[PDB]
């Protein structure tokens, strides 16, 4: 039901992939599994992902993540799962319907000077984003990659989730090969589990993202690790209205803390004792009600 692409179509369209950014190019952003540039098909905004091997990664892997990527969309449509609408594999290319706000990542950061995300837009994002996450785990499918990286944004802010690459069916199981980033991953998922509780303890911190405005990780910041914050809070050195993204004017204590309430289950480092991503959903329904 996908468009089959030649390398030669989506090579012209991407301005032969120029490496230069967009604001600069046509390079929008980049990953561990390849680079998403800019095309231009049939006078329609596009986005192209071009495999590569960026974290030392094999030719039967990145093949393997590209399969994967096309099997999960072409039995997931959803609201909030990115559409994709071809690929090419005479290098390896996917070609997906434009997200013109791009990544929940930039948009929390304001990269590029766009306007901070108001509290009520980061309430339908959350909501959204736990959408998505419940329709892949309804479908046996384990994301593996949840981040605000992975979670791009459309004409109306709408979250969908992207990233597939990584992807397992579920029915605990494990693997040798660890991958998805160390900021966002549950303990157990380090540990080489494979489990939809990992989804669930990502999803947790892109909550707190989402709260405070702050990257998972920042090198310069104490704590380095925007998980940490739980501990200052229950450890009560420190409040959740302490960390409150400033470039808001529409937050209220109660919601805020409703959703550092969804945030602070999903961040248990026992998985047995995380909400499912049903229950994540509901409690979220519940803060906007
Ligand atoms: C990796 C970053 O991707 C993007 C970055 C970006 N930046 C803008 C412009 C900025 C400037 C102002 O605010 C928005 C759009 N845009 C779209 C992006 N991605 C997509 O459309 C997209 C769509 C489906 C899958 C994928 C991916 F899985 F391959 N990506």
């Amino acid at each position: 039901r996908f468009h089959s692409f030649s390398f030669y179509e989506l090579k012209n369209v991407t301005n032969n992939f120029d490496e230069r950014p967009i604001s600069v190019g046509n390079k929008m952003g980049e990953g561990g599994f390849g680079v998403v540039y800019k095309g231009y098909v049939n006078n329609t905004t596009v986005a192209v992902k071009k495999l590569a091997a960026m974290v030392d990664i094999t030719t039967e892997e990145l093949k393997q993540q590209f399969d994967q990527e096309i099997k999960v969309m072409a039995k997931c449509q959803h609201e909030n799962l990115v559409e994709l609408l071809g690929f090419s594999s005479d290098d390896l290319c996917l070609v997906y319907v434009y997200m013109p706000n791009g990544s929940l990542l930039d948009r929390l950061s304001c990269l590029d000077g766009t306007p901070p995300l108001s509290w009520h837009m980061r309430c339908k994002i959350a909501q959204g984003a736990a959408n998505g996450i419940n329709f892949l785990h309804e479908n046996h499918h384990i994301h593996r990659d949840i981040k605000s990286a992975n979670i791009l944004l459309d004409e109306a802010f709408t979250a969908k989730i992207s990233d597939f690459g990584l992807a397992r069916a579920s029915e605990t199981v494990m693997t040798s090969r660890i991958v998805g980033t160390t900021a966002y991953m549950a303990p157990e998922a380090l540990r080489g589990e494979i489990t939809p509780k990992s989804d669930i303890y990502s999803f947790g911190v892109v909550l707190l993202e989402i709260i405070t405005g702050l990257p998972a990780v920042d090198e310069h910041r104490e704590p380095q690790l925007l998980l940490d914050i739980k501990e200052e809070i229950e450890d009560e050195e420190k409040t959740i209205e302490d960390y409150i993204d400033k470039k808001m004017n529409d937050a209220d204590s109660t919601s805020v803390e409703a959703m550092y309430s969804v945030a602070s289950q999903c961040l248990h480092e026992k998985k047995n004792k995380r909400p499912d991503i049903k229950k994540v959903q509901q409690l979220l329904q519940e803060m906007t009600a």
